[PDB]
């Protein structure tokens, strides 16, 4: 069953990166979709690294439209996941990969594999992880998106993210979020877990939003962040 399956550079021509075993190699092997990072066989190359890294690096010009498209990538993927009846539990921009096209693959999970400002509340509040509480770290996922990488909540301490959510809180609205994108994570972000959207749903609103777009808004890094 292992047998059909059979970090540092490595070719096969494919270029590739390597860094109870065997029973996860399997399922790890069987999630195939292209918003997901693949195991070859040992992982392919993901030429431009972590989605984080690349929409901080000062270098690039992402427009909204393209930070839109990176979060309905990793929509499409998690739909995907949630399909599977797998939950992520560490969705973070951190965790999220970028091809030589690219393409979003949700990564970190399985043989690759507490991010307590990325956490719904309840699972802050029972160390419980469901596809409810990755709507929640997907919402604040967009987040990253839009401020180019800002770490959120700035001034807040890991610690006190429970009390300070419960004040009644959620992250600012990027200056270059659209306002139905906000509308949006505030969805992600529902007190109550059950009234939280579907990944499913996640894709058909985020690719309405993005369709709207052009390409004509370049976003800017924050001074503060
Ligand atoms: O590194 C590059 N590309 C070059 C990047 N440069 C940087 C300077 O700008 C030029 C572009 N390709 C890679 N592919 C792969 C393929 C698999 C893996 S392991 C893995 N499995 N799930 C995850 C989820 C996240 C992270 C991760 C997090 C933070 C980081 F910081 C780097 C990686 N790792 N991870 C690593 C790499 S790294």
């Amino acid at each position: 069953a292992v047998q059909h399956v059979v970090v540092y550079h490595g070719t096969l021509k494919i270029h590739c990166a390597v860094k109870q075993f065997l029973t996860e190699g399997i399922i790890m092997k069987d999630f195939s979709h292209p918003n997901v990072l693949s195991l070859l066989g040992v992982l392919p190359y993901m030429k431009h690294g972590d989605l984080r890294n690349f929409i901080r690096n000062e270098t690039h010009n992402p427009t909204v439209k393209d930070l839109i498209g990176f979060g309905l990538q990793v929509a499409k993927g998690m739909k995907f996941v949630a399909s599977k009846k797998f939950v992520h539990r560490d969705l973070a921009a951190r965790n999220c990969m970028l091809d030589e096209k690219f393409t979003v693959k949700v990564a970190d999970f399985g043989l690759a594999r507490l991010p307590v400002k990325w956490m719904a509340l309840e699972s802050l509040q029972t160390q419980k992880f469901t596809t409810k509480s990755d709507v929640w770290s997907f919402g604040v996922l967009l987040w990253e998106l839009m401020t180019r990488g800002a770490p959120p909540y700035p001034d807040v301490n890991t610690f006190d993210i429970t009390v300070y959510l419960l004040q009644g809180r959620r992250l600012l609205q990027p200056e270059y979020c659209p306002d139905p994108l906000y509308e949006v994570m505030l969805k992600c972000w529902h007190p109550k877990a059950e009234m939280r959207p579907s990944f499913s749903e996640l894709v058909s609103r985020i690719s309405a939003i993005f369709s709207t777009f052009i390409g004509e808004h370049y976003v800017h890094v924050n001074a503060t962040y």
